């Protein structure tokens, strides 16, 4: 049962396999991480799985020509380089001797050596720009701009950088975002020092996968676009650098003073948004090729007793830029005790009623590459047996409280589960993890419950919950700006031992949250979602983008925009959902029972319009989908919310309040259209 | 059991069901196509079906303005109309003081009022149009196009015409397509009067339904295009006319004499292609409106005993462009005596296995609208729940032998089914349908079996098979052109009793056949669905596609178009549908018979790829689709098929070519993932 499943979890495993999964470098493409893949595929056998195979695509991939490196320099008028940034970052105690650490790059930069002038553009969000360009009337045209990490998606800010005529863009980790006041820096306390760098790609995909191959899985046989065809690369090139290297940069600005205290950093400079110095100039170098390369995802099978044809998946990238001591071996190492623990069951005779699927993703940090292909590949399967998704990247971020994002669908699952479980925090011992939750995390939409944020992108759940439909959930420890070291090779094993979680308590109680969902995912009768707390969020989802409209009194009125259709729509979901529940609960007859089963698995499916999004045929849930201005968040009623943006700015109101209208409608019929899912079937 | 239901089925209800549907015009969305489907409403509730319902929507329509007659004229220099066709046709004996019968129009003409010169195209195919531009050298641009009425679907002549810069079409009926050597007019014998004219509609929907709501119900709060962003509307004017009006037209032409005999008709003309005549011009008058108008769509539901969330389909329309005496009343007879039939034994305590629904859809006549806003509206339920659709527009169009038209997943079922049945033929008493059909129509294909056709489109199958996935088939009586007196007002039910079918036993058989059909599907424990047939179909149609190509060895070798992969994935899909069927005979389990059911159901559904076909986004099955010339006939990989077509035509090879290795890629790929839905699921 589940209690022996959870027994078998123990926190000295996740410690040696994290070590374990952390000594070398495991970059996408590379053969390290084959031969990680490979190791894995070995021990999830003798672990127990039924099957363990390897999953590979050929895709397009990105890195530094070793013998030409990329960097940027301050030059005089005679072209002389004053000022070079540096080549790599120093590395830490005890690994100097390590082979193959990628220099700091930021993956699918174009190559190009542009020089000008610099703007600085604060964090480079669409508001950013807008205060730029509407109120300080600063030109970024030819420009190079510098925009600080943090806020939003990396991608997002190269994104607006180009729409601005913007010709390169430098990205800094500022101390005030990566600097957590009165900690050291690596090694003595997890702060980033001036000379760590953060990796990362810089794509704007939409949920396409590989650039090369959209729509369809890039094996053998795949014909590919064109480079210049590709989807969602940069037009400019890109680069990161540390502090140290930004300050040289940003002391020198003149031109136009920041608009205001919010666009100060923590360095000592003034944070003047230029353009320009006085005569010195700022140039890149990039020389960095993409190149399409093989990758690997592991896939292991735990056969289903009795409903071997319905899927329960778990999985996680594999991949790191460097050591991954968080991101993302902290996820994968409680993925591979999880795999332990059930294959331990298995050998006594035990399996779950549904079949459970484990997969060690590659080419996460290149955009989603690996669970994008494999379900492009296996879609059909997915689609109709596919009941749900639970991601498993890194199990920490921080020391504080849990962190939980999902599906309305898993509310009640993951209320009851963290109910089962002991807090791991210190003054909660002998207390239920709910209770430490909600007192540290409570829900600012009401009630003694805890905080659970709708599900965005920036992981591998985007293919099956954003463009399949499937049910899905995450969770992970969190903090009370992401964690100061992401991304740079300071992010080590001994990192998370000595100052995240040196008995590995919380990796243990994350463990214990991923497994049991899964667990009674896999084995309940009755499928473990309650189809009313989807009837409740969509209301108050409503209520909000209502809300939006409701600034735009005179054109509701000219153009007469009703809400109406919506908020019948969801009242009736409302009802429906209520009577299904009842006859959830009155029934005996397998057949009855695989059939409400299915109305279960099927109602996120509902939610799928094949048409697509508007410019974004990827992303087909019409209740959710990942911002236009930052993929880490998920936006509310997508359609409605985005035609409704910045919309006293469009020059044809009667064509912009049409398409408002137009998506209330598709919103509207699709909730009617779900609702009626859950009826009567005849 | 079977028999029973086949048993109760009787020709004299079905002649009288066919005479009370054919007394007065049943045009859609006026009142008394209304009237009629409350009375169908009544009969299914009375005839014993659990709920019978009307499914509305406000869809665009097209009718000819009452006080505004359209024609066309030939004027001379000072502009006097020296000529005019016809207003209305002759109506036949005794039908006199009907009201209401719809004057010959082209539904969805623009207005206009072009005059010009004539040239005359033969059927204007695509082929036609080649020879005009290409060896004949005459340019249409500017001119008034003649063509005749034959060969392929209205909408494509006149798509093909307004590519060719045409101005106007005229449409007519030529006695060599319409006029059977030997037998007499109406109403004497079942040929076209020279004063006889066929409706129709003429647009070019690609399976979009509803022109101002492609993707999305027409229902109350639906957000509609403007007509100018309608979908599919022609946009040159269009009328049909009689081949007495045509003789005066044709008679005076001029220029370029045909280029041979197949362009010649039975007239008493030289068949000369123009341009003009020699100051005469032609003048086309055309009023007709586009109005949105609401329409009904009867839906009738038997509740299964055991799958209840398992639908098999029987459908057909009930508009009618006037009296509909075959076309579809003669279908809709056959439908009304299946649901007495039905509803006779469940009143004796029997319950079908499957639900069963029933449908009589409107406005088919107008681009299959009223069966494509269903589907819409009801696409999740019939995506996840659809076994089977069965079509039922008219039961005859001659009487010879049986036609069928269905997907590979049903080839043996209607095997077996019609080796059950007895023929009807003269000469075959005693001997089985089977054993007529397959005499008078073999399969060159090959074997000792009758031919069975692909499914294209030209009626309400369509969104179900081409949009959805749904398995599909139809059947009908066919002669040894379609039948002369299609769409016009002499299409009464005298011409069936007198003409076709005086005992009604051609109908009583296709109620058999269809019946039968779905008697099988909805009670079968198994799905009688065969996979290994479309194996053996898909090699076929491999090996055709692959001869094409293979006219342009030199292209093959200089841009490696290799067809080895879709060879590869049909030899796979052979061999995996080999081993599934083993395993379908090898089981006891209703999980184990569910998830073998489940994996027939999907199949069909597997062949569907959401981003659809080349500019064709409601096409979405990838081995079968309605040809682009000619909406009524199917073509195998549609994809490759247009890819290749004309091919040597196009400016850049290279780009031309690597299309074509696209769509190789995308149908190998989707032959391998159908065929890995019958793989063991874990
Ligand atoms: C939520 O569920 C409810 C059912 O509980 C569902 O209610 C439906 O609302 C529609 C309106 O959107 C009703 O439609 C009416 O049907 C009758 C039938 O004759 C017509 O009389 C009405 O049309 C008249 O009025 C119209 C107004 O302009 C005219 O245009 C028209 O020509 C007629 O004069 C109208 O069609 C429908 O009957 C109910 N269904 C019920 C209660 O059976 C509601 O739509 C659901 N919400 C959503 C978003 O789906
Ligand atoms: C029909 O089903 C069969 C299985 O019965 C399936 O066969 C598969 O074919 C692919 C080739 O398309 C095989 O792929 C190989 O896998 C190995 C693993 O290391 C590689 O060595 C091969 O790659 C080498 O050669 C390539 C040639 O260019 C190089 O590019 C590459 O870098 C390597 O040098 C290649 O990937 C695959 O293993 C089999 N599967 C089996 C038998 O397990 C076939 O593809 C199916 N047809 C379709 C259309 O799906
Ligand atoms: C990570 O753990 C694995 C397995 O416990 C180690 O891999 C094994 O290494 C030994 C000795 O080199 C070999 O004999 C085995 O074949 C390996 N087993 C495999 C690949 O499953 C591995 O060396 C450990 N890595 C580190 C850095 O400690
Ligand atoms: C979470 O737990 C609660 C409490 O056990 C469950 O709610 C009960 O479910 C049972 C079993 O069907 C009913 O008899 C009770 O009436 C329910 N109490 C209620 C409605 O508060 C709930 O089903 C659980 N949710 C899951 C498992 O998703
Ligand atoms: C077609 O058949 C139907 C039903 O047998 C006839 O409709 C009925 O007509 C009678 C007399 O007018 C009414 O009392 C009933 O209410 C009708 N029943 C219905 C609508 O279900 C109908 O008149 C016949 N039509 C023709 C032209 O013969
Ligand atoms: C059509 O009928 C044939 C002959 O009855 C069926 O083929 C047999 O099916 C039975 C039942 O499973 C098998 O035991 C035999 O070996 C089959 N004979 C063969 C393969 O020729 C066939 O299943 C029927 N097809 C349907 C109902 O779709
Ligand atoms: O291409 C993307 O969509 C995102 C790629 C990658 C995903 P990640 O694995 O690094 C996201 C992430 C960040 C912090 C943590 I703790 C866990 C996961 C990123 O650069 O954002
Ligand atoms: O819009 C369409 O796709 C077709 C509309 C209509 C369909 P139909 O019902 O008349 C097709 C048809 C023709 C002969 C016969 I016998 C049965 C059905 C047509 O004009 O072709
Ligand atoms: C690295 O740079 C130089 C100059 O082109 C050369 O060694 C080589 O072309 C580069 N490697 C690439 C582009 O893969
Ligand atoms: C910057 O690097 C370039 C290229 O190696 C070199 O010419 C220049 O001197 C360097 N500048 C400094 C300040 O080291
Ligand atoms: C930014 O400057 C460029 C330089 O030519 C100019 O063309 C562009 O329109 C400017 N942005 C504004 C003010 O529209
Ligand atoms: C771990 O927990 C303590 C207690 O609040 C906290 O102060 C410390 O900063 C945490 N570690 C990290 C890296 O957040
Ligand atoms: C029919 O034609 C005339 C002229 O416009 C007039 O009676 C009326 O406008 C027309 N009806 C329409 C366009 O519906
Ligand atoms: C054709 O009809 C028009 C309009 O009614 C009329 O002016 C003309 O005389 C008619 N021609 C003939 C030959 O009847
Ligand atoms: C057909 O004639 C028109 C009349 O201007 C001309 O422009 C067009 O190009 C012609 N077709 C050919 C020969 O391309
Ligand atoms: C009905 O059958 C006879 C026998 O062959 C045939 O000659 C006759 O033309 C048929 N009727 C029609 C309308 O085809
Ligand atoms: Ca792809
Ligand atoms: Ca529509
Ligand atoms: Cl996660
Ligand atoms: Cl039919
Ligand atoms: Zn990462
Ligand atoms: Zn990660
Ligand atoms: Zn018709
Ligand atoms: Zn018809």
């Amino acid at each position: 049962n589940m209690k022996a499943f959870l027994d078998e979890l123990k926190a000295e495993n996740i410690k040696k396999f994290l070590y374990n999964f952390t000594q070398i470098p495991h970059l996408a493409g590379t053969e390290q991480n084959f031969q990680l893949a490979k190791q894995i595929q070995s021990q999830w056998k003798e672990f127990g799985l039924d099957s363990v195979e390897l999953a590979h695509y050929d895709v397009l991939l990105s890195y530094p020509n070793k013998t030409h490196p990329n960097y940027i320099s301050i030059i005089n008028e005679d072209g002389n380089e004053i000022f070079n940034t540096s080549l790599f970052e120093p590395p830490p105690p005890g690994y100097e001797n390590v082979s193959d650490i990628v220099p700091p790059f930021s993956a699918f930069s174009p190559q190009g050596m542009p020089e000008g002038d610099l703007v600085y553009v604060n964090y480079a969000r669409t508001e950013d720009f807008f205060k730029l360009e509407r109120d300080m009337k600063i030109n970024c045209s030819g420009k190079i701009v510098i925009a600080r990490y943090g806020k939003v998606f990396r991608g997002n800010k190269v994104k607006n950088a180009q729409l601005a005529g913007a010709k390169g863009v430098i990205l800094y980790s500022d101390p005030a975002d990566y600097f957590a006041p009165g900690v050291k820096s690596y090694p003595d306390g997890w702060n980033l020092p001036g000379g760590g760098v953060q990796r990362g790609n810089i794509l704007n995909l939409n949920g396409a996968g590989d650039p090369l191959t959209p729509g369809y899985p890039a094996n053998e046989y795949a014909y590919r676009r064109g480079i210049a065809e590709a989807v969602g690369l940069p037009s400019i090139p890109v680069h990161p650098i540390g502090y140290y290297d930004a300050q040289k940069l940003l002391e020198k600005m003149g031109g136009s003073a920041p608009p205001d205290s919010s666009w100060r950093g923590s360095l000592k400079v003034p944070y003047n948004v230029g353009p320009g110095f006085s005569t010195q100039k700022v140039k890149m170098h990039i020389h960095s090729t993409n190149e399409v390369t093989r990758i690997y995802n592991v896939i292991g099978t735990l056969r289903g007793a009795v409903e071997p044809d319905r899927y329960v998946i778990l999985g996680g990238h594999r991949d790191s830029w460097v050591f991954g001591g968080i991101d993302p071996q902290s996820g994968a190492a409680v993925v591979h005790e999880i795999v332990r623990s059930f294959g331990t069951l298995k050998k006594e005779g035990w399996r779950p009623r549904r079949t459970i699927l484990f997969a060690s993703w590659d080419a996460e940090e290149f955009g989603l590459l690996g669970s994008t292909e494999w379900a492009e590949e296996n879609s059909r399967l997915l689609q109709e047996r596919g009941v749900a998704y639970i991601n498993a990247d890194s199990s920490i971020e921080g020391n504080y409280t849990l962190r939980v994002d999902c599906t309305p669908l898993m509310y009640s699952l993951v209320h009851n589960l963290t109910k089962e479980l002991k807090s791991p925090d210190e003054g909660f011992e002998g207390k239920s993890l709910y209770e430490s939750w909600t007192k540290k995390s409570p829900s600012p939409e009401f009630s003694g419950m805890p905080r659970i944020s709708k599900l965005g992108s920036g992981n591998d759940f985007e293919v099956f919950f954003q463009r399949l439909g499937i049910a899905s959930g995450r969770a992970r420890y969190t903090k009370n700006s992401g964690y100061p070291l992401y991304h740079s090779v300071y992010e080590t094993y001994e990192l998370v031992e000595k100052f995240y979680d040196p008995m590995f308590k919380y990796h243990l109680t994350v463990a214990q949250v991923r497994g049991g969902m899964v667990f009674e995912l896999a084995n309940s009768i009755v499928l473990p979602f309650d189809c009313r707390d989807y009837a409740v969020v969509l209301r108050k989802y409503a209520d909000k983008i209502y809300s939006i409209s409701m600034k735009h009194p005179q054109e509701m009125k000219t153009y007469s925009v009703s809400f109406d259709s919506l908020f019948s729509a969801v009242k009736n979901f409302t009802e429906i959902a209520s009577k299904f529940s009842e006859r959830l609960q009155d029934f005996d007859n397998p057949i009855v029972l695989r059939m409400m089963n299915d109305q279960l698995m099927f109602l996120e499916r509902a939610f799928i319009d094949p048409l697509g999004l508007p410019d974004r045929p990827f992303y087909r849930h019409v209740i959710y989908a990942p911002s236009s201005h930052n993929k880490y968040a998920g936006e509310s009623f997508p359609g409605i919310y985005d035609a409704l943006f910045d919309i006293e700015s469009k020059v044809d109101p009667s064509k912009a309040w049409g398409e408002v209208k137009r998506q209330i409608y598709v919103a509207a019929f699709t909730v009617q259209a779900a609702a009626e899912t859950l009826s009567e079937v005849a």
